This record gives structure tokens, C-alpha cells and sequence, in this order.
């Protein structure tokens, strides 16, 4: 039962040692906009050099696995292969694939409230998506991601396609909001999810964590044993729930979205789901412990 | 306890309305759907006053100001009443809103509003300064959500910017989800954009209209009115029905509109008894017979 606890010295030592792998997620972690974590990448190179295994586990459903690649390598960031990158846009088209495989050549298309990034990724998956050239196959999913484009009218769109019972409705996540560098917020994909679920009538399935779907995804792929697992993130509703739900070690930095004072409230009402096993200030202090 | 669903008609028909001081009527799906009356509507109306029976209107429709939905009702025919007797989400979120933000005496802000001409009118009626009028722009000092058709992700972002400010309200006319247009389609309500606002926010709006009671405060304030003495007519289990049993008014529900029969019968199957209309009719014409 998690105390939140700061992870060092020897601690740090022994946790590293027994994991075979650490999960990253990235905004808050790695970077912060344009500015890398200090330390982050050496981080990485060392760790692979100590044969752990590394694999990045995002929310972030705004670009397809070869544009983030990209920004890895662009950032420091070198050696990544491809294969080491789940977002959420990733796993909802593969998540939507396997629904609407069946048996008829008659499959459909995907409505996706979102960006070419996420439209990008489901064409990779095979899917086709409505409002592409040519004509247009029967609506039978809408996909809700992060949507800059949002608007009353493409809201109204959406819920013409859920009117069909047999139309599913998948969102890539549900974070609330996102911090810029500016200091400012923009709304997340669980603020249009709520919308669309309203106005439709309709839940969502929630692709990205703290759903454990993120989880099968990756394990589709890779062998995880969570109990040999970090789950390193920046955010105690997402990253660190997600950690607990599939059995994982949880380590909460603190370079990102939450507070040690926001765990160490949730430690108090004992909503222990939320409360990390450990804390750093930085993704960085994690290197102590390695060579 | 006690709703049980029952068909208004006959004796009980005549004992409930003899009893009746008042009637509360919802305007859409009761009186008319769009540009159509529900035939017999009128004539009730004239019936009711001649009968000495005090009527109102509550409505959550927030994109008529005052004068235009009173326009509306002389030019679809139901003559004799008076503006005053007309209560919209608008008028009570304005209402609600001068309340509120009389307060450091003329260092006054203004609202920022999600919604339409009408929704602004009222408000200007009521002496509020809107954001994006003319001039400069105070402090906005309250965002209220309402049905807005121009609802966009920079607009979204721009409310949730003014909500950073813990001390700025955050108001919703209505948590109606959508709404049915003539074509069999529908469209988004207030509640979808509300749902949206509140989640990007991380705050909880205070909702004016049906089925929260305030709605009902708006209205004493200017009429007495017995809600042991009153029906509250609606198409809607979950906004009009709900409203009448939390104000403690006998509820009839109206077969013209949203909700059916059997939605409500499974309702009271289900022991859902607040969301269990007392009476219903097929049609507030039926009401007629028993005057
Ligand atoms: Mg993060
Ligand atoms: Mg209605």
C-alpha cells in the first residue's frame, strides 16, 4: 500500500535493479513543451545500456507514431525504435479495427473528431474514415480524440452517426485538460467525450489510461510483468491509476501536472489508487541508482 | 408516496383541476413543436383564465429574449398574456447573474456567454455588460453556458481561461442534452456544452432552469404560487417532471413531446418514483373536458 515515499539511496537501488522495464509517459516527463527534462535523455541511453526495457505510454493522441518518432529524435532522444510507442491514437485504431473487423467485406468508416495526426494513425490501421475522398461507407464508429476543430455544428455530426445503436462510440481518452508552457490550459479530449456522450446518450469505450486497454495494447506486442514494471508519469489520475489497475510499481515525478501535496491529499482520504508508490523531483534522480 | 402514472380523464380529471389554483405549462413539445401548435393549445389557455385559473410559462429554451418569445405567443395565436407570465432559462440565468454580481458597487464585470442574440438581450435587460460588447470588457466576473450554436474549441478554451479565476461564477441556463427538430433529427443542448465546460474547467456549474429549483425561486419572486395547489405540465420525465416533484407540484405529463408513456412506465416499474409523472394526457387539449 503505496506511501508516497522519496525514492532514493538505496531504495532507488534495489527498485531499479529488480525492474525489467520502466514505462514512460512523456509530456511532464521527458519534456515540457520544447524544453527536455535535464537528464532525460542520458536517463534513457543508460537504461538500455543496463538491458531494461523502455517503452512510452501516452495520452496523446495529436500525432502518428512516425511524427512522434520524430520529435524523440529531434529532442535527444536517440535510438528509439517505433515499435516502443503507444499513444492513444495508436491503440484506438487498433482497438477500433478489431471491433468492426467482422466478417463482412461491408466494413465502414470511422467519424473522427480530431487532427490529421490521429486521422493519420487510423489509416495506417487499415480503417476508412468518413469525409476522406470518394464515396463515404456507413458510419459505423465515431471516434472523440483531441480536437482543435471542435464545433457545434461537426458535435451535431457525431450525434446523427450515434442515433444508429450499431455505431460505436470510442474516445482516445479522458484527461480533462492540458497545461501549455505559457501557463495557460486547453481543454482535453474528456471535455469533447462528455459533450458527445451527453448530447448522444451514450458512454464511451476510453481507449487511453488509466484504462486498461493501454495495457492489453501493449501487451498485444510485449511481454510486461507488472510487477517488475515502473510506471513513471506526472499525473496521479492517469498515469498513476493506470499504474495501480494493472499492478504496477508507480513512481509519481514531479516535473508535470500534480503535486506531492495532491497525492499526499489523497494518501489522507485513502484513495490509495491515486497515491504513487514513490516520488523524484525529477525522472532524472532515477539515474543514482544506475551506472 | 404516490405517482402512479394514471390517465387524467374524467371524475379525477375535473377534481384535480377544481382543486388547481395554478398550472405551469413547459412552451416546446406542449403548446407547439417548431411552427406547429398543438391543436386545442389556445382554447385551453383562454378556458383556464376564464375558469379563474392563474397560468405561467417555464421554459428552458434560452434563445428567445422576453419580448420576442411574448411576440411569439400572440402571433401562433394564444392570446391575452402577458410577458410577465413568461420564465426562460434566459430570464432566470440574468436574474440569478444580477443577483450574483451586485456586489463591489459600480467595479461591476461582465459576463462572458456562450449562447445567442437572445440569450444576450436578456441579459442586457437585466443591466449585465457582456464581454465582446462594445468597449473595453471589465473583468469578466461570470461565464454562462447556454445553447450556442457558434459553440467552438477556441471559444471553450476561452471560457475555461476566464474560470481559472476561482472567484468567477460559472452558470448553465439548463443541462438539457438535445433536442428534437422538426426533421426527425435533434440538435445539442445546453447540457452537452455544459458537460464540456465543466469538465475542462475542473468546476461545477449552477444550473438555473428545470429540473433545479430555482427556476421555481425565479417565479415566486414575482407571483405567489402554491405548489400543493399547482400542475406542472411537461413532455420531459427527466427536466419537467422531475422539476414538479422537487417543488412538490402535482405533475402531468403531455404525450405531444419528448418522452412516451412507456418511458415513464418503466420508470415507476423501476421504483425511479421522482421521474414517475402523477397524471398524463395525450394532449394538453385533453385537459378541456374537465372545465
Ligand atoms: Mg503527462
Ligand atoms: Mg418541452
Amino acid at each position: 500500500m503505496a506511501r508516497c515515499e522519496r525514492l532514493r539511496g538505496a531504495a532507488l537501488r534495489d527498485v531499479l535493479g529488480q525492474a525489467q522495464g520502466v514505462l514512460f509517459d512523456c509530456d511532464g516527463v521527458l519534456w515540457n513543451g520544447e524544453r527536455i527534462v535535464p537528464g532525460a535523455p542520458e536517463l534513457l541511453q543508460r537504461l538500455a545500456r543496463a538491458g531494461k526495457n523502455t517503452l512510452f505510454v501516452s495520452n496523446n493522441s495529436r500525432r502518428a507514431r512516425p511524427e512522434l518518432a520524430l520529435r524523440f529524435a529531434r529532442l535527444g532522444f536517440a535510438g528509439l525504435r517505433a515499435e516502443q510507442l503507444f499513444s492513444s491514437a495508436l491503440c484506438a485504431a487498433r482497438l477500433l479495427r478489431q471491433r468492426l473487423p467482422g466478417p463482412p467485406d461491408a466494413s465502414g468508416a470511422v467519424f473522427v473528431l480530431g487532427g490529421e495526426g490521429l486521422r493519420a494513425e487510423l489509416r495506417a490501421a487499415g480503417l476508412r474514415l468518413a469525409g476522406d475522398p470518394g464515396e463515404d461507407p456507413r458510419v459505423r464508429a465515431v471516434l472523440v480524440g483531441y480536437d482543435e476543430q471542435f464545433s457545434f455544428s461537426r458535435l451535431t455530426e457525431a450525434c446523427a452517426h450515434l442515433r444508429d445503436p450499431d455505431c460505436l462510440l470510442v474516445a482516445t481518452d479522458r484527461d480533462p485538460w492540458h497545461p501549455l508552457s505559457d501557463g495557460s490550459r486547453t481543454p482535453g479530449t474528456g471535455s469533447l467525450a462528455a459533450a458527445v456522450e451527453t448530447a448522444s446518450g451514450r458512454q464511451a469505450l476510453v481507449v487511453g489510461k488509466p484504462s486498461p486497454y493501454m495495457f492489453q495494447c501493449i501487451t498485444e506486442d510485449f511481454s510486461v510483468d507488472p510487477a517488475r514494471t515502473l510506471m513513471v508519469g506526472d499525473r496521479l489520475e492517469t498515469d498513476i491509476l493506470f499504474g495501480h489497475r494493472c499492478g504496477m510499481t508507480t513512481v509519481l515525478t514531479l516535473t508535470g501536472v500534480s503535486s506531492l501535496e495532491e497525492a499526499q491529499a489523497y494518501l489522507t482520504a485513502g484513495q490509495r489508487d491515486l497515491v504513487p508508490h514513490y516520488y523524484v523531483e525529477s525522472i532524472a534522480d532515477l539515474m543514482e541508482g544506475l551506472e
